[PDB]
RNA sequence: CAGGUCUCUCUC
RNA sequence: GAGAGAGACC
């Protein structure tokens, strides 16, 4: 993805957009009892904890574009991932606006506590006031659809998040890139079954783990996968996608059914108008942040990359024996004879993607079941139950997140989800956290899930 | 101060 | 089943 052009807002008429620059995150009453190497990041330029121009870094992330037009492993790539979507029968006819707006079994509803994006966060207009989820109306949404119409310009905020240490000072900040309800809306309309079916489905035909459990999804991986297993890290991923790959996504969706008319939108999530602060500026590839179907898109596209780079990389290599599962740029992956990733990033390099080894390892070594990662989380056999496959979050992780809250009011119930986490690291791990935190007067005060509890309710899951 | 997923907590 | 919160992950 690349920056094509800046203009003044003047220039473009474009209004203004600021976010917050004070972070809501505040040392908690645990950030002394745990250590952690994490800070909130760099919200503003003149953070006495940077090093080098903010704004710079900000958008460093734009690394350029290299293809603009598939070639014949993408394009052979791209079919292969329609083909094996086939069966999974996707409406491709239009979701209703009301059911767009207000969600299904499988599609949660648009949220309703977020901004509603370009132009309404600038007019004092929040989505409470187009949408009622008790009305389900959805004739004020008609109106504004007509008014300011489609394809608005994303709203630049800078993400409000721990960061690691030389991320703070080197100022690589996230961003958010934030949606006009518009789009979304119609997004949403266009592609809502889709959206449906995957949620539905994670696995290795969707080749998605969106709308996966951990608890559970993760002791069916093992037999999703089998045989030799590979795995990778992507830097700035959402941002390094070149067209190339959006054209590979419009086959996709075309070989399964969708309308031209519907196709015709991906070229609007490839070629993006941005506001931040007082500029406007272009991006031509990369995905948007915060556009709808982020998630699920980036895993399609995913799904198309691993193809094209395995029969542009590797001679006789047989896609039917491949099983993959993707979560945006997150990826585990099994073939029946090991793949070297090290040639796979050679090739991903040729396409503007810089794949780097899994889990931050100085090298491409072996990835196996016992050192493989997913989501952040590993994969524990359970000692009583072999077949039976722990998600383990690191304890590492676990307390840089304990460390900090945006709402001590809240602590109860962030304790309590961190623990959910914990356990699966073993009775030894999980009482060595809990009583650190007894160590400290409100973790006097907390309601702790029991171990053998926990334990029992997961065993019960299946 | 985005898009989502998952899990939990609270209430009718 | 519906409203309200939070946390993690991508
Ligand atoms: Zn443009």
């Amino acid at each position: 993805g690349e920056i094509q052009w800046v203009k003044p807002n003047k220039e473009t008429g474009r209004l203004n957009i600021n976010g917050p620059t004070r972070t809501k995150l505040e040392p908690s009453v645990f950030h002394d009892v745990f250590e952690g190497n994490k800070e909130p990041a760099v919200l503003h330029s003149k953070d006495p904890r940077l090093e080098v121009d903010f704004e710079q870094a900000l958008f460093s992330k734009y690394v350029g574009n290299t293809l603009y037009e598939p070639d014949e492993y993408i394009k052979e790539a791209a079919l292969h991932y329609a083909n094996q979507l086939k069966q999974l029968d996707i409406d491709t006819s239009q979701m209703s606006m009301e059911e767009a707006c207000y969600g299904t079994e499988n599609l949660e509803a648009i949220d309703l506590h977020t901004s509603a994006g370009y132009p309404y966060s600038a007019l004092g207009i929040k989505k409470r006031d187009i949408l009622d989820s008790t009305t389900r109306d959805v004739s004020k949404m008609k109106f504004y659809m007509d008014k300011y119409g489609l394809d608005l310009p994303y709203s630049t905020y800078v993400k409000d998040e721990l960061r690691s240490i030389d991320k703070i000072k080197k100022g690589k900040s996230r961003l958010i890139e934030a949606s006009s309800l518009n789009d979304s809306v119609y997004l949403r309309m266009t592609f809502g079954h889709l959206y449906e079916t995957f949620h539905a489905n994670p696995g290795t035909v969707t080749g998605s783990a969106v709308g996966c459990n951990p608890d559970t999804f993760w002791s069916k991986l093992p037999i999703l996968l089998p045989g030799s297993l590979f795995a990778f890290d992507y830097s700035g991923y959402d941002a390094s996608l070149s067209p190339v790959w959006f054209r590979a996504l419009e086959l996709v969706l075309r070989e399964i059914g969708y309308s031209e008319e519907a196709v015709s939108l991906v070229e609007g999530i490839n070629h993006t108008h941005h506001v931040y602060r007082n500029k406007t500026y272009c991006v031509l590839g990369g995905m948007p942040s915060g556009c709808s179907g982020t998630s699920i898109f980036n895993s399609m596209i995913n799904n198309i990359i691993i193809r094209a780079l395995l029969i542009k990389t590797f001679k006789g290599i047989d896609l039917d024996e491949l099983n993959m599962v993707a979560y945006g740029d997150d990826v585990l992956a099994s073939y029946p004879f090991p793949i070297d990733c090290l040639e796979l990033a050679r090739t991903g390099k040729e396409y503007g993607l810089t794949m780097t080894p899994a889990d931050k390892s100085p090298c491409f070594n072996e990835v196996n079941w016992d050192n493989a990662t997913f989501l952040k989380r590993g994969f524990l056999p359970d000692e009583q139950f072999p077949f039976l496959i722990h998600p383990t979050m690191p304890m590492k992780e676990i307390h840089e997140s304990i460390r900090w809250t945006k709402d001590a009011r809240n602590t109860q119930d962030h304790v309590r989800s961190l623990c959910l986490l914990a356990w699966h690291n073993g009775k030894q791990e999980y009482e060595k956290f809990v009583s650190a935190i007894r160590s400290v007067p409100v973790g006097k005060a907390l309601a702790i899930p029991n171990y053998e509890n926990l334990r029992r309710n997961w065993l019960e899951l299946f």
